[PDB]
């Protein structure tokens, strides 16, 4: 059973940081990171990647840790895929 990692839109986190997160933690190409960031901006939520449960939890935690240490409120969660 695999799990999708999601990021949520907000009106505080810079677009460029979201792209950075997608490239750093989810192995996204520049183009794919840009498109996912924009999809989240437009739709409120988007999929970052799909992993086993414990790896998805790891990615969520790494994103939250990174975001808060960069002074951004970016929300990240996971759901069964």
């Amino acid at each position: 059973s695999l799990y999708r990692v999601l990021i949520l839109n907000d009106d505080y986190t810079p677009m460029e940081f979201v792209v950075y997160v997608l490239e750093r933690f989810f192995n996204k190409s520049r183009e794919d990171a840009t498109r996912i960031m924009l999809h989240v901006h437009q739709n409120g939520v988007g999929v970052c990647g799909v992993y086993t449960y414990e790896v998805a939890e790891t990615k969520v935690a790494q994103v939250i840790d990174s975001a808060r240490r960069h002074q951004h409120p970016l929300q990240c969660t996971m759901e069964k895929d």
